């Protein structure tokens, strides 16, 4: 019931300042087993022992309520020092209008993520209290005494966390001063905005979505299982499937990611590590696991439909190269339908991402256009394809005859875009903070997979003409592979996961602390990211080198590997954006 | 938020006494709308709509909290009287044993059985307050006054419903009385078999179900498009299917009855007729609709995957008369699975069940199996199947080759094997009851299910010789058809939907009172069931004279009949369980 109840209800930031039921319970639990003895022993030592653990007991509730009410007022204090210069902005502001849209609309972020945070302490306060009255209940009712239900009658509810009704008069006066100068009277559509649905582990996924994820589940499986077996007995002739799977490792990399960036929202919810504070998402409203699951079963129904068409080759009139063409048609038509359906504000949000990193020196960078940057430096085979499928159907294929699939530049470039993008940003980090470690370096880590991909195409060109000056550059390009892999492997567990601390005490070659349940998964990851941080190097330097069947083997295994970084470049923000407490998003009014 | 929360944590049977939420916001919200005028008309005369509307409210109020406890009180003295008998019961019980087993066993049923009225009772303490805290919160909120506010003070928490701590004492002394005197001490053991859980519409599905029922729904859509791509192409031959239908339509039967009847226990579940109180079951464990959509769609794939190893014939040495044998040797050890697992406590119910009908003229007659015996009158198709097939395995098959599919009594009486079972069935109704109208007629709607199959062979088998005594016995098969059509037809809408009442009223042909939401499924339902029930007594004629071809179209066609009169056969019954207010189970300790 309610140790779990509260291990899901708790604000994860806060998470050392709750009552810390489960340390109470098995205090407790033990105390019971350890009794000296049923009547074997004398009367009055079996009080003894029912007597020290008793003063034992009161003593560390009484440290505990006093964290609690410390803790409490000084977040309040927080509160009350925002509604202050959160409102004279305001008031500044009303006269001013005689960007003031844009002003406006910044504004109403202000008071939204206030009011968050308020009502994010007041559960402070309930589920601290309806998790004071339990604990105790187990105390009267393990030494069956009723000294703990008199203590909570002297101490809790007298205490200013329980009996200090400050919160929710502030939260009286916000939603009238919004009702009042944001939405012109109108409480109906101010109390949309500022109401907090119960949110983080609490919000079950809507029957019907995980209904969705359960069905687009089910069509993938056995679509697969028939790719498998036409792929053994269908397709078998003398026609050649490099261009097909040419075509069709595109769609399968951005299906993979989907599966595995839904794995991602799902141990990120669970284990506590917010990823919604950080992405600087609205807290009301995300996109938990399973829509993930989902839109990544649907573009897999999508994808494996159009590979058994290929096969199979459905309907005569269409030629054989229209199935490939209509599936990437429609994984990309999704993604602008410029409609308010089929996830509106989700596909827009992203959007405004990709936007906001494709062309990326200019604009800001936030977390999210740092983070899905380094999701393009492992997608980076769905650019060199659409690259190839659109050279191919535009210089190769032959519009003359039905039967289609069955393309000095470009490569090299396009291998590097990701990289480029990244460097870049982080040069653009430097040159707004001023701060060189950490943003010049890790604009290094770039650097080199720019001096891996020339040198190894240096090498490629002057062994095909097969001239003197190769074994120099091939020399060349094996000594920047070593920099450009540990430059990177360093990179990849100091600085992001931010594994290997001085500070690491008791966790054995980790951080001091660890957000994540087990203590295995850190090993098995820093032991994967070495292996699979070697193979992604090569990847890059054969399929630039003058292949393709090391690439398709390679490339649904990079994806892996990110999926295994993301969990870790979470958490070691997250816990960064813990020790100091921070539940709700600082928004600025200009 | 409300209206809702209060239209699903609502005790069916109860509906009639809670706060009637919605006529009081509708009331308000009207008001609120026919305001006079906001300054036209003079001051004082707004005030007397914004008058007489309170005088209005207040009033109405009045009466609906004298509706409350004196529901309350009296249902409270249903409680106290009870924990009178149930008590000295257990009283006479305790000295007794100094059948026991089975006397302690049934005794725990009751008071399991009572703390389930109690703590059905408390809610309806909640239920209304923080019901009735909310409404008169509007009432303040809309005309914007405070006269609501101080009545709640006034009147509310002063009456004995929310001020009258009696049901909780008697749930305290309940469950220390079953903890001594059922379980030796033992508290855990006791607050596992009292303990309620949030029960009704209250309880959404263990996701991880909802997510099962959309896979065993998803892998067989593509498998049904599988079968008749492949039924259009891979079986194509001059080889008969009628073996291969005349097998495959018993395991079709049984799952377009198990989705049917997950429809059914929702549209249940929603619409308040409880399935629950009516069968027996207990209240706190139930199969809500998911987990038979999810039976249906297991016992689907099977089907599904039998028929396409028949069809595609994957693997040479096993051959093809196994797979149907296959199937439908996992369909009957799936419901005999002598384990704990798999729906351990369901089907162990259901088998239960099927031994107190498929032998019932001794055991008494429930509910549960007069249902479940007009469930066997319409999937009565699965049995001349499970005649034919086994039949043709015995003695027609050519165990010599292993090419297999590609069998003067049985078929006439084993079609009326489940008309007799009723026909017992309501004859011991008769035997016990010593009522006529209805269980002697009720009787008859069988005995002619006897006098159609009967005379059709007759006429058949003497028009296969073609002989002078054809004719005759057809003009009886055709004046018994009629018979056994109407006097079925009467009965399918005067006693078991019970329609067409004289109390009818407002409800057009209808019933005084219709549990369903809309009021064309009851006309829609009252066409349906008179054209489908004139192709069951020719489906029964055509599939017992001397075919098919019109037995596989009209089969699945039947238990379509069934699923759609489950639904009022539930209704008219639960709504004769209202009338008089039973929300639990009378159960009696001997
Ligand atoms: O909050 P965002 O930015 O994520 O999205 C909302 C915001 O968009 P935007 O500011 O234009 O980028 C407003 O748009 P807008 O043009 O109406 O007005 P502004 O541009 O804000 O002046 C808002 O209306 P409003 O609350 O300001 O009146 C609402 O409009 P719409 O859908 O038509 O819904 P209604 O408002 O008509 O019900 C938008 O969507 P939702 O929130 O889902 O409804
Ligand atoms: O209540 P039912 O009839 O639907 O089912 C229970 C009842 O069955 P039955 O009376 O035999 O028909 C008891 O069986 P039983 O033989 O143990 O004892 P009795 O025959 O009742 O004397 C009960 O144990 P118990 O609670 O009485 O000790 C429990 O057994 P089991 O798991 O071994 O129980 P635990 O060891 O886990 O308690 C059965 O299932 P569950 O309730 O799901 O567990
Ligand atoms: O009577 P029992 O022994 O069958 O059950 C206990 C009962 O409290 P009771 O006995 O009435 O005082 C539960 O509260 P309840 O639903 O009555 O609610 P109210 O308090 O009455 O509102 C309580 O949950 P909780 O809500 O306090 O957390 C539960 O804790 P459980 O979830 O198992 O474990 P935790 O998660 O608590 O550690 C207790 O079991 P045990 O832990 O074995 O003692
Ligand atoms: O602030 P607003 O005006 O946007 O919202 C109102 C708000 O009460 P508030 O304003 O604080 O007085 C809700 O209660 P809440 O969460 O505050 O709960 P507390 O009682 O405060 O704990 C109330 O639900 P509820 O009162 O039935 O639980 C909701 O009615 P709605 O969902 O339709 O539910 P019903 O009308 O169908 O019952 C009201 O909206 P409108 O009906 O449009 O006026």
């Amino acid at each position: 019931k309610f140790a779990e109840h509260l291990s899901a209800h708790i604000t994860p930031e806060w998470r050392k300042q709750y009552i810390q039921y489960e340390a109470f319970k098995d205090m407790l639990y033990s105390a019971q087993d350890q009794a000296p003895s049923v009547e074997v022993t004398d009367e009055d030592t079996v009080k003894r022992y029912f007597a020290k653990f008793e003063e034992k007991f009161f003593q560390t509730c009484e440290k505990e309520l006093a964290k609690i009410n410390t803790f409490y007022s000084e977040k309040l204090a927080e509160a009350q020092r925002r509604f202050a210069t959160l409102q004279n902005e305001l008031q500044s502001s009303l006269d001013a209008q005689k960007v003031q849209h844009r002003n406006i609309k910044d504004l109403k972020l202000a008071f939204s993520e206030f009011y968050l945070s308020l009502i994010l302490l007041q559960n402070y306060q309930n589920l601290n209290f309806t998790g004071f009255r339990k604990i105790l209940k187990k105390h009267d009712k393990i030494l069956e005494t009723s000294r703990g239900a008199d203590w909570r009658v002297a101490h809790v509810e007298v205490a200013p966390f329980y009996t200090c009704k400050k919160i929710n008069q502030l939260i009286s006066e916000t939603e009238a001063v919004v009702t009042n100068e944001l939405e012109d009277g109108d409480r109906q559509k101010a109390m949309k905005r500022l109401r907090v649905p119960p949110l983080g582990a609490a919000q079950p996924a809507p029957a019907w979505t995980t209904f969705r994820v359960g069905l687009f589940c089910g069509i993938f499986i056995v679509l697969n299982i028939t790719l498998v077996l036409a792929a053994v007995f269908k397709l078998e002739t003398d026609r050649s499937i490099w261009p097909l799977i040419r075509i069709y490792r595109g769609g399968f990399l951005l299906i993979e990611f989907l599966f595995l960036l839904g794995i991602n929202t799902y141990g990120w919810r669970q284990a506590g590590v917010n990823h919604v504070l950080i992405f600087e998402l609205n807290p009301r409203s995300n996109l938990s696991h399973q829509h993930l699951f989902e839109i990544a079963g649907f573009l897999g129904i999508l994808w494996c439909l159009s590979l058994l068409a290929c096969f199979f080759a459905p309907i005569s009139v269409i030629p054989t190269y229209v199935y490939p063409l209509a599936l990437y048609g429609f994984m990309v038509f999704f993604l602008i339908n410029p409609t308010k359906t089929f996830y509106y504000k989700s596909r827009f949000w992203l959007l405004k991402l990709l936007f906001r990193v494709f062309t990326a020196p200019f604009h800001k960078v936030g977390f999210a256009d740092f983070w899905l940057a380094d999701q393009l430096n492992s997608l980076s085979v769905i650019l060199m394809d659409l690259e190839y499928m659109i050279c191919f159907y535009s210089l190769e294929l032959k519009w003359d005859e039905s039967k289609g699939l069955l393309c000095y530049g470009v490569r090299a470039i396009v291998q590097c875009i990701p990289a480029w993008l990244r460097f870049i940003q982080c040069l653009r980090r430097y040159r707004d903070t001023k701060r060189a470690f950490p943003h010049l370096v890790n604009a290094g880590k770039y650097s080199t997979t720019f001096f891996m991909v020339t040198f190894a195409a240096l090498y490629s060109t002057h062994k095909e003409r097969g001239h003197s000056d190769t074994m120099v550059f091939f020399y060349l390009w094996i000594v920047f592979y070593i920099i450009s892999s540990c430059y990177t492997l360093i990179w990849d567990l100091k600085m992001d996961w931010g594994l290997f601390d001085k500070n690491a005490g008791e966790n054995t070659f980790l951080r001091e602390e660890i957000v994540y349940p087990q203590k295995a998964y850190y090993y098995c990851a820093i032991i994967e990211d070495v292996i699979l941080r070697f193979a992604w190097t090569i990847q890059i330097s054969i399929t630039s080198t003058t292949g393709d069947i090391i690439a398709t083997v390679f490339a649904p295994l990079e994806v892996f590997r990110r999926f295994v970084w993301n969990f870790f470049r979470l958490e070691n923000e997250h816990l960064n954006n813990c020790g100091e407490f921070r539940a709700v998003r600082d928004i600025s009014v200009a």
